[PDB]
């Protein structure tokens, strides 16, 4: 395999981020039952980086995390794994402010 | 050559250099009510503004604050603010490295 890694703007993620919630919406409703939670990225903030973890990451009720796997459950729909690195920010300013 | 890229750890630097130029002044103004914040951050287009200059705030309650007054020094017998440049300062978009099978 090739795997391609590309650069997305912001607004780009949110997209990829806002369909995770999508797709497990449904099921989530659904898991009321049990009283736990499937959030479909994890966010982690490592070597002065955002690291935004895409997988199942449950939670159990101030949501405790259980883990990555399912604690008789309905079994959600499939999340892909992969990684998402944050870009450093980065600011356009004139030059006079940096020469004061 | 007047508009360069800088990184956040630049920015803060940036930023912190500002509150510095300002930290003297503001406790020989504390007494009048009266903070120069040197900057001012501003969400338009959804990108974060940050535009330097002098941005004068008092202290009032009402219930239970820091309402703005103006750019320019409110009472005429207060001591004179260092010089803020004025200038603007314009953070990019978030960018993200993603795999590319997740975009679909």
């Amino acid at each position: 395999m090739i795997v391609m890694r590309v650069k997305v703007n912001e607004k780009q993620f949110d997209m990829i981020i806002d369909k995770l919630k999508l797709m497990v919406y449904e099921y989530n409703t659904k898991i009321k039952e049990y009283g736990v939670y499937l959030k479909p990225y994890h966010i982690v903030y490592k070597n002065s980086k955002r690291y935004i973890y895409i997988g199942k990451y449950w939670y159990k009720l101030k949501w405790i995390y259980l883990g990555k796997t399912k604690p008789n459950m309905p079994n959600p729909p499939q999340i892909p794994e992969s990684t998402i690195i944050k870009e450093d920010n980065e600011y356009i300013v004139d030059e006079k402010i940096l020469y004061d």
